[PDB]
């Protein structure tokens, strides 16, 4: 059964001052299903205070201690992941199936995490005078802003939230007022595990409201955001505007390129799969499908009945491989590109219509001979919605890679060691797989270029936007 | 003798398309010198379009041919280091000493940088599926728009350019109007060691309306700036308003603690030598001389000896020790901090008053008895003026250097290893150096925290900011 | 209840082929409690081949799932701690507070190489060839042959499995005869949390018999050692003959600096605590103390109550703070040095005999006025006993602490950063401790340097010795 | 003209004590053109008691000190690069044009490790308890004894030196007899730009005496051998007798592996070329090519073409590709090797035969349809001798290329991306080369495996055998 969210401010789960709620909607009926507490001013005054007395705390405690907290965390996010997915599933809309391999990733990310706390290493540099010590220290930045998007309710908090407890640092996050339970369950098991009280804070309300408040205000020392690019610009920009460290995930644009030598069914699997995850609503969905014209019409007869081999319906219910969308938002959007398409004069060979007439299902849709000027390969769909486009040499599929400002993720499919050297070398992406699927694991750097935003949030380099750098030169007399 | 500077454009030195120049004057005398070439827009686009062409031909350099090119301008600048001093001594106002001590540690800066370049390494991470291989590779971001301060013609030019370079990537740089024929020295050694045209470019002009044009152009994927806090937050907002990656390095206000067991005359030595380099024109000038009550007043009597001590006249000139302000703003600074620690009761111990009335010549200050709440102990006075205040627990001193959101620099003196010890600890500063004056060495990270911006201009963390992370897994089938 | 040991084989606990056994008698009585397997040349046949099949499996078992085993088998230990101490203390002796703590630490030390395992990192350098790729690879070296001492049956041997364990080799280790149950406890949990068979073996019998047919065979390719100087330069010198790498941790001759502002309530605890620690049979342990003269008589008497307070007695019995010595060859030992003593006119502060007829018991001794020529201070007593000489000049401490070939540990008490910086310069040692007894962690590193042998078992240089550096280089054309 | 060798002791050129000489003669034409001065133990007592004091002296000279006069010998290498060049021709017998090439890469040797020594960089680890600073420190490791081969006079000198140099270590080397002048010319490069007396020293005379003399000596701590297999493993048994750090590169047999889908033109001109490069006396040259039976035949063809393309001649006269073998025994094994290879069924493609009366001229020569039994296939020819044998499927070839104890190098020619992946999981070898010919640069590991040897010789993990490691724990109180 779905519950209500209440904020947790200072290890305690309250309510707003004012009382005020927010109404939460399945997004596969239409129905109310909850309520989350909707903070104000006030809130967000005693969660900046919390968050200053949690940093002196936590940062404190010695790293193999934070690691034993931090894993036995992640036993208690595994030990729930049967309820947390329900509850993502109810709120979300994704399928069940879809939603436990979330929650399971999770502990995951966080276990990583917890052992690369301990590894945050500093550096002694030869000295220029042997009389003196040059030593170069890593410390904690301080307390940290989060706001995290609904696609991965758990998954985009987690990240954000294990690279900040490593470190030392204190953590605010505001979670997605859509999709409030399943981050709320992520931070109770924290709270269980014997996180202090202020080194961790949850709250919702209106995203503007609270963006506006916590990123100027002087306890906070990093904000940390993943979205959409016009939101991310706003934000970058007040962080900008009061000199505030920031790290930006924004939307990507995923090209795929299929060469002559590529497997065709091999591709059609990894990339027809990594298309319809999470109904098309992922930053790294492949997007734009650059096929070579000698297979090109196998590859979209192959994705075609990949399309409609997807049973689309209630994400509780078994058999559901693709779920419904988020929010009505989404659904319009789809509308939109589906009919720009057709104007443009391009062919929906599969789906592009809504199903039903209760919920936000969308079938799954393949368009072929899209143009270059059609929105869909200009504008992120974040749908599922494949665009297809054909090429004869290499280099015209790169320079159609590279064309727009997007920078998040890549995809190729290729046989000699010359293709996979010249795509490593030339695609200006963040992320490239070749021949396989998304594998978006804790040890890898996860972030893109332009406007895509820039940091990771993976591997060794997930640390840095947490630290501060500092030398230190002893001379010994 | 004083030349004319041209903007250098494409590996041409060529004027303005308008024909404007500005007016250089020697800060000594107040009489003109020289001009520089003033840019307009119409000069903007064609700098940009070669930025991006030498980006392209820079960027397929192999990383020990950009080295050895580097270390060929580094002999360079070393050959002409009498040259490029006196033009910035005339231009700046610094002792011909000290702009030659400059100099020649912009060529050590080449050199580390060149190497460095060669040691930009990726990673090979043991994969989840054996059958594909996971690694992480850096790549240069692409052009780079980059502004710079007076206090350091040559050197704050230098840190970024070498870097920049390294790294593979292209750099356009709008070098001060006061200061602009020194600069333009260095630059013309990386031209003439055989740097690709387009690869480097220097602009002039007005400083609003080229930094509005250059950050949101999309050629840009770079900004770093180096001057005042209000200035780099109006960039960094602007940055962030186009997503383009960003460092900073503003004013600092350094603290020097003098602990109970400190050497007094080591501190006297170290510290006062450091206030008066450059007349206190340095970001990382000691400011705030916190200094233990039981040794107070032998500190303060003998750096007032060493103030006195000083040779204040024009720089050329031999025997000078403390040449004349870069500009008549200084001096206006100069007698308002003075004239506000008089009013709140502190004790001008020395100086305190303009030298003269021809030239912008400040007698080296030393103010004693200063209250928190005087201007000198809470904005930068970025002049030749010391204050003292005393403290008797060292925790007492460690929360009055932390008080204040400026955390570039930091200075003590102690000799126990518990001081040093919680010293590191607890100063919330990026650069730490105890027992002895400031020494950047280009091997050592070099950046502030909070309002001192954020980003390193030394060690390996100084390519960071030019390079991009890409993570490739290719599946082998 | 103590049982009888057995040898494993390809994942078998099995007798020997002859059935031959050796006994194991309790140090603190002197009568047998058990028996373990005696193995032959046939046996070690088995062992071999089993070694060369576990070697392909576990080198194929991805570096996270080797992890995720590796953790499991430290769950057991951990759960499984009060049954392997009373193992330990019957068959070595050591206290059963002393044997807890060293159980638990192991399961401490599985995981943290666990997580190393995972962190075997490749490089990729900038190319000289822009069409061609050069990459570092690692690689486990192969099956690797262990010899392991009595002091530490339990850690001795976690560390050098953990090791070869997380870099995917194979293990075959001869471990100690005397203290045969708790190592093969240990063993036991990796098979019961699911190691392949073959991948780990455990035998015993005659140590030069074994150590000379396991060495020389084709299918060992790496051999580590711990244990004693002498023997290991004939194992070395046998592994060198083979061209089979090798790190040997051997004796240490641990010096004590105590300064002349040192804490010396401090350093009798530190030092005194750390020197009757395993009844003073450490590789580690502090035996040559230098007292500085001013505090030379303060720091002996409190050693002397310090050494008077401990309680002798049977491991098993609470209270015991010193139990039996592991081996009659011990008690041997600690009469012929205290005899020593006597004759070059040292003088016995406390201590100094067998205490009772029956076991190993020996009193804690503290011996005053040592000369340089006493057999205490140039062999390493490995016992129970603490030899003091004074010094006047801190060069003179670091001469002496300096002058035996033996490079394994040193300890010092002193205040100023002066002398820290020094002694941390000067002291020819592998491991320091200063204002602290020893902490030996799995992520620092542990090995000596001289006679001590080298090679390191923390941190991520002690996975270098199980790993094989290649280098790759792939022209893409 | 053919120059004299005399012994470096303590910064001076001298004769032996005894006056004693060794003849030195061309190789191709067998006539004496010089003599080296014979040492006794008398000169390797002043040679030991100067490295000692040599010892002292470079470590305490800072990094950025000690890569200045690197790169000063550097520099000197180049100017003299065609004076050395002649007298390693005379000596050893390899062209005039390959010898230039050894000394100009020698410098570029010495810049790269000048600048790795000045990144030899320490750590600083997450402490337990945050009281204490928790720090790894690299320290030299002491005086080294060297011991090198004629093969490559300079470089197999330049990279032990540079190692050692860059560290702070002192250098000892007993450079090969029959090639004294070129080893000899390259250190007195570092004379004299500004080595101190005792840092570097150089000895001629019996290779058994002086190993057997300079390894167990007290004043030697690291011990480095390049060699025949046989010799390395007398003196790796003996350094491992008296417990001496050491590392060996050793002789190897590299396979060549030509896929099906190889380029046979570049695989010709690439393991052609690198076959005969020195005469194939080199420890990394193509010797066991296993092509692939579809095109096995053109292979043969066109190796045999280029095989008979070389001009034979002496080194010094211009157009000479392959010059005279550099001792007499060379060709006795020539002879060995294809008279064995006629006996077990082998055809002799080309040469095979002695070309001319005097000197040590031998044709180069190709073998195909060589058996698994045959000599050339199971021990290392060091010649100008290559051995084809056809083979079906990869995995067969892999198979055969690790079945012999050698481990150093390898190479392969293919175009998919799935046999590059293979090769570099399979092939036991320390480098591999794919589609390309050896380029060994001073930033890529050089080193093998098993009976190969082990340590490296470039990369920073050049450096590690010339480091210690020290662990430093204090305590803040």
């Amino acid at each position: 059964t779905y519950t209500d969210t209440q904020l947790l401010i200072d290890g305690e789960w309250v309510d707003a001052a004012s009382g005020k709620t927010i109404d939460v909607v399945n997004p596969a009926t239409g129905k109310p299903i909850g309520k989350v507490a909707h903070a104000g001013i006030a809130d967000l005054d005693r969660a900046l205070a919390a968050a200053q007395r949690g940093f002196e705390a936590w940062r404190k405690v010695p790293a193999h201690e934070r690691a034993a907290t931090m894993r036995k965390a992640a036993a208690l996010v595994r030990e729930r992941a049967d309820t947390i997915a329900q509850l993502m599933t109810q709120e979300q809309g994704k399928p069940l199936t879809e939603a436990r391999v979330e929650v399971l990733s999770a502990a995951d990310i966080i276990e990583w995490f917890a052992d690369e706390g301990r590894r945050v290493y500093g550096r002694i540099v030869p000295p220029r005078n042997l009389g003196a010590q040059q030593t170069v220290v890593k410390e904690p930045v301080g307390p940290v802003a989060a706001f995290t998007p609904w696609n991965f309710p758990v998954n985009q908090v987690v990240r954000k939230l294990s690279a900040a407890l490593a470190t030392g640092c204190s953590f605010l996050v505001k979670a997605p007022e859509e999709t409030p339970a399943s981050p709320a369950a992520l931070l109770r098991a924290f709270v269980d595990a014997g996180v202090p009280a202020g080194v961790i804070g949850l709250v919702y309300g209106d995203p503007a409201e609270i963006s506006s408040y916590l990123i100027p205000h002087p306890v906070i020392r990093k904000v940390t955001f993943t979205g959409s690019t016009p939101v991310g610009k706003q934000l970058a920009a007040l962080a900008g505007q009061h000199m505030k460290r920031a790290t930006m995930e924004l939307g990507g644009h995923a090209p795929v390129i299929v060469a002559e030598d590529a497997d065709v069914a091999l591709a059609v699997k990894a990339a027809g799969g990594a298309k319809f995850r999470n109904a098309g609503q992922v930053c790294i969905s492949p997007t734009r499908f650059l096929v070579h014209n000698s297979i090109r019409d196998e590859f979209t007869r192959a994705l075609v009945k990949h399309a409609e081999g997807l049973k689309v319906g209630n994400g509780l219910e078994e058999g559901t491989t693709l779920g419904a969308l988020a929010n009505p938002r989404r659904l319009t959007a789809m509308a939109s590109v589906v009919d720009n398409a057709r104007k443009v004069g391009a062919s929906i060979e599969t789906g592009g219509e809504r199903i039903g007439a209760e919920g936000n299902f969308f079938a799954p849709t393949v368009i072929a001979n899209v143009p270059l000027e059609a929105d869909v390969f200009n504008n992120e769909p974040f749908g599922p919605v494949a665009a297809i486009r054909g090429f004869d040499k290499l280099e015209e599929a790169i320079a159609e890679a590279n064309r727009l400002p997007f920078g998040l993720a890549g995809y190729a499919f290729t046989r000699s060691f010359a293709n996979v050297h010249l795509l490593t070398q030339r695609l200006e992406v963040g992320m490239l797989w070749i021949n396989q699927p998304a594998t978006p694991w804790p040890e890898m750097p996860f972030g893109g270029v332009k406007d895509s935003g820039y940091g990771s949030e993976g591997g060794p380099e997930a640390l840095e936007p947490y630290l501060v750098t500092k030398s230190v030169t002893v001379m010994a007399v």
